[PDB]
C-alpha cells in the first residue's frame, strides 16, 4: 500500500536523523571517557 510505504518511508528517516545525532554522541562520549 501506498499509504504504508510513505509511512516508513519518513519514520525510517526519522531513524536516519535520531541515529546519525546517536552517532555524534557516541564521538562526543570518547572525549570524556
Amino acid at each position: 500500500k501506498v499509504n504504508r510505504s510513505t509511512a516508513l518511508l519518513k519514520s525510517l528517516s526519522a531513524e536516519r536523523e535520531r541515529w546519525e545525532k546517536t552517532s555524534e554522541t557516541f564521538k562526543n562520549q570518547m572525549s570524556t571517557i
